[PDB]
């Protein structure tokens, strides 16, 4: 009375996430937490700037200002320090730990070191670890070494590594993104570019996520989102453009719309206003 | 132009999951994946029986039969072998890896050993590892040693351990659950008991999940669920009672209702029929 | 304008705790948490019996029954499982982790293995780790090996080891306590003996703590306490005799008095009744 | 005849210490040794200055001058060298080991390295390890790296890390404290600021303890204490302001009062005089 | 009824690959994948330039441009990043992983560090790992240290190391190739030289492979190939000269012919045109 | 004005201790602590019997009975437990730690395991570690494995191993001593034999020390000592025959005389009486 | 003025030793010490029997009896105990360390365990390590495991492993030798067989050395040697047949002759008598 369904042969489900087709199950799993499998994209709420900047504006009180924001994000990005202290475990959202540091705004910006062991990143159940790479800066060599070291460790343990390009035109980000990706980073985070972003994406063999940069009027930020996605980015991280907006949650739903659901910039903006 | 909100002092968000208030962030995180923070409960779809049983009925083809079932479960439980081969990473559901094995239905049932390294469990992004404890059986000592070893390893790494009690009355399950919990297991999985289940829960300091046992008519299984939850269980795993039902998905929604939403057995059953 | 007080030469303060004069600072420190430096004694509240016994009477609900008891104890003794789940860290009392297990009341009692890694004992900030030795029982060899192994590990890390003698006359406890001590245990926990206890203490080169055994009427337990201390024991652990008493806290103050303050059994009992 | 109290369901005791709600039992335990659970605060007697300063005034003879002081402190802070040699283990007080060093007052102050292994810290039963971070100084990068490394090690083992900010206004200590905390330090030690201290506390997600700085007249030091506490500090360390006072013990009870008991500066001072 | 063929004595098959006669079986095996045992030569398709160059011309899209090229190569050479993301495992071709990096075209070229652990190289089933040595450049010391370290690791594990000489006459390449070989590299990759290439090969005790350098008209590249082989090279890597040619596949068959089959430059070229 | 004394060539001082001529400096040093370089012999005061025997007669109180005895011994032999608790470090005598145990007089005698890690032996500054071998007993295999393991460890670290033969004629001790020595033990401890002791010594390639065995009248013990030495033993250990004598110190001087100074039994005995 | 001899191409010298053509340089080097490269054979003087036998006849005093014998042997075989104590390092002969033991002639012969770490073998500069395999005996499983373990370790380090077959006809030694070889042993040592030895050799893919067995009259031992060599053995070990002969040295020259130089048995014997 057992059925092996011999007439129907087992078939492998493809993993479509860009450039992550050859990864072990655990690694693909972590990535799948970050990038929605249906849409292949992610909305990331990153608040890690304290790491070299101290209490930046809008990050003065993560526990109050940002805590309400978590639910509307696909993935969180912060330091391990902040995570343990003021991010509730029950927040139940995937995190990308920031794992570079040891610079200040008072000194050379590119002077970064690995800021936590994979050991602890694994201890914290991270979906990925992130570090900054600084092509063209004084400590560009150490920066890449940082990525390298994170990838060596991540590979033993199934932890993806995200390389963030710290700094301004396409040719440049192409170099920076590509080198990072090539070194082994599974996720690249970078900036949007008004001319030639497509080349950047096309040249990168792994998913790209874009950082928001300085605060803009929402309408403009959304347009940037819309453009980035339209041009093949896999996620957007609006930092300042979110936690700094007077209507954060509204903004996020805007961003969710552009990213996952395809809304056009205008509609997006409108529900932006809708949700105030 | 910065606001530290000095008038409002940072306050710690309590972690209410039973007996899990003193765990590092990562461990609390993994547990939060398993047990819903809002309701403090879980619906678990366990298909690990192949481990000593081979192609048991209804588990003949996980890839076909059970694959459709994943989305309606809070947490999956299977072997690492099965997980890699036929569970799609994109399934994006938390897994509890079954980590004991080396027994057959052809020999002594309690003769189990640890069946994978924490190393690999971590590599596979598990939310927990599970092993069987066999109080009263011939290899009861090894079984506990197994739990012990998994907890020693999990604590290095933030991985919770689930001890499952393999075997029939309350006093008995009390002993078995309690010893396991006392050894260190963060989650206990065990069987429902018509008389005295409350004592079992009350005496266990950590979350309890119940296994379904042999297939029953749905109405009866739901009643069992309803009872277990009403009596303080933190989740239910209906194995056979689900994958074997002619209308699996419908059953799961039934179970979701009882567990998370509080529906009474009858209503539950009714949407059971509703969903066919 | 600096004073080195050359006329007054630095002198070493002796460490008087019995048999612990040649230990490193950290180990001496942990022992000092357990045994009061002024009186050289400890009142221990041990509730670890669940470890092979399940929900023994009075330990049904540690979180409710025993939780109120902590403050009146010098040192707590429990399993790591119970400690993490239901002992509040803020309890701020030194713990001795029970580190043997894998036996049941359903099987041979002496069949114990080491139940946690020093690694985790250290992670849990223990003052000491404890295991049972079973001279004359079937698994007496393993039991000693367990002590040995715990001492090998504790020495790397500054962790004292407590050997408990599980089982009935003096000559016997002498053999057992002495072997344990000799193997390397810093603390011996054992049973009181109506004839010859003095020889037991005298023959042990390290501190002895006595377990209470089965519940007695308080008057009788106190007398036993009084006798044990009078005869050179360094501490008492009244398990059942405390958590099972109808007036626990009162009992503890009774015990405190006998142990630290020297009250005679009768006075002790009287404030026993006083404190109800 | 057993009572599981089923009518009464086990509930988790919150851990209220600021930013320490997501830590494993052991680490929470160590912290609870330092910061009183009832008041959430600590009085710290730090005499570690020898580390780069040699026999500073008042620290000429720890063994004579400071030894009497121990009992009136919540936590001690010294080097491992001093601890072993002249702090009696029986002192029975929690210690925070100073773990940075390799600088002299004869050379660049910020040139510090890690000055002991976590291995030894654990061997010494520390409640935490401390190192200095030097934002703005020449070796600011190494200083952070030192914190990072101590956190990486401490997390393996349950050991909290204290970052002390070495150097003068709020905006500055905000940057320094926040980066350290963000890197992962569980305790921040810093200086009081007459304007804007609240922002410093508000911006730090973990407990802050303030250093006394140069000796002041007691009345003034108390006011500083009072102000620090009133403004949200979790502890105070009056170094010079204590061991250098002509009436040390009296001062401490003054500080105890302000810190734990809430006395107003004036009353505090008065029992200061009272206790001479 | 068994035949041991005693009349015929077992004889050892020689391993003829240059300078690889004293290697363990596994190492010999990996080399045998790379260099054809019959002809003792290899045709290598290297696309690792992204590593310090970003999306160089013709490497813009490995996945599209180069993917078709794989089947006609003996061995592939790329970074671990590119390999995982866009090289299909089923490509079933031996790879030599590029294992140096951390330089940019924006900074000193010779500033390279080891860019992956042997650990991961082994995890990726590599046939060899490669790094650049830079005699005469600013970071020539680190470069050799790099080779050293890879050989140290590769020897533990059976992994050959390729040293590539980055930079122009014979005497020079002799120095560079020889030092690398001498340090321990099993494969040397270097440039062709119009005068004195013979001395270069003759002085190297291990196989040499030549890099193509800047794109040339095919006829000329083939002549270079032909010459290199004729003068004792063991393989050629035409990078640009292949992926940049308008007729890549045709080129490779050209190169295959010269290398393995001995065709003269002219015939080679002709089938070059033939295969368009 | 420097003199290299070229006319006088550096010459190597031989190391004459039997069978120890090919040992590294550290190991030769430790052995030199035990066996006097001038006479090549040792007087050993062993009190380790508590290890399986409990408080044997005369070892009831090491701290009182045996403490006076240390100064008159070349080397001490006890457990690590006893050593830490009641042997003063300032005793300044070399120790041979007893490193086997886990047996009781209540069970099979030969059932021993390694009783402490070389790690701790080294931590205790031992001159050697000792374990028992039991040829012909039930656990003879494990006993030899014990010796093997200690040697494996000791060789990493410069620690000599002493194998004691536990049990009755020459042919027998020859087998036992020789196997142990052959396995790798640097020192053999064994019993004296009235016929054929010479063959035992002659067949052992490394130093032999003899155990006293049951208490005898001093005159007879001395004669045994005298005979053992006369027949080539390298040391004697009179356990019972010393600590049990009514005039211990006198006895030791007797033994010193026979062993190091060559006194004849009678003279020896006489100063025995002399020294009462 | 440099000559690279381009006209003459580097060629690989074959390594002809049987079944050792695919080993790393170091391993081939150690084997080359044992087996003469010219003749591909070895004369081994083995005196390791003390290991389970005690002072066997003729091994009573290695230092005297056997010491003279070393120079006339190609390779020595003894225990590590004996080697350190009584084999002079200056003996300058290759040794094969006996690495199994823990049996006695008083108990089951096949009960052997690994008797030293590869770590020490390497420390002693061994050419190989040897252990016994016991097909058909009670502990045959452990015996093979022993070989396995040694090979695992030896391969890390370049150390060949010799398996000796302990026990009587061809079919039998075929099984035994072949299994050992197959497991991974590089050298097999076994007994000569009057019928079918050829099959044994032919069936073994690696060098075979024969043990002499019980003492025979020289003429007969020589004939055995001659026959073994004639039938394809790669070396002989005459233990007893040498150290027990009245004219040892003469015997060895006899054996040398048969083995390396091809002398016929008779001539061999004659120079046997010649050399007395």
């Amino acid at each position: 009375g057992k059925d092996f369904r011999t007439d129907q042969p087992q078939k492998n489900i493809p993993f479509t996430l860009k450039g992550c087709g050859a990864l072990d199950w655990g690694m693909q799993s972590r990535l799948s937490r970050i990038f929605n499998p249906k849409t292949g994209k992610t909305v990331m709420l990153a608040f890690d700037h304290g790491y070299f900047q101290g209490p930046t504006t809008g990050l003065e009180r993560i526990d109050i200002n940002i805590a309400p924001l978590f639910e509307h994000a696909d993935v969180l990005m912060c330091t391990r320090g902040i995570l343990r202290s003021v991010v509730p475990p029950a927040t139940n959202r995937p995190v990308v730990l920031r794992a570079s540091g040891a610079n200040s705004i008072l000194a050379e910006l590119s002077n970064e070191a690995v800021a936590l062991s994979m050991d602890d990143a694994v201890r914290l159940n991270s979906c990925a670890v992130a570090a900054q790479v600084y092509i063209g800066s004084e400590y560009e060599h150490q920066s890449i070494k940082n990525i390298i070291q994170l990838v060596d460790a991540g590979m033993k343990v199934g932890m993806p590594t995200m390389a963030v390009t710290g700094v301004r035109d396409q040719r440049y980000f192409s170099l920076a993104t590509r080198i990072a990706a090539e070194m082994g980073a599974q996720i690249i985070k970078t900036y949007y570019v008004e001319k030639g972003f497509e080349r950047i994406v096309a040249g990168c063999p792994v998913p790209i996520v874009i950082a928001g940069g300085k605060k803009l009027p929402e309408r403009e930020a959304l347009e940037m989102c819309w453009q980035a996605i339209d041009q093949g980015a896999s996620g957007v991280d609006m930092g300042r453009n979110i936690f700094q907006s007077d209507h954060p949650v509204a903004m996020m739903k805007a961003v969710q719309a552009v990213v996952h659901h395809n809304e056009t910039a205008d509609r997006a903006y409108e529900l932006y206003l809708s949700e105030k």
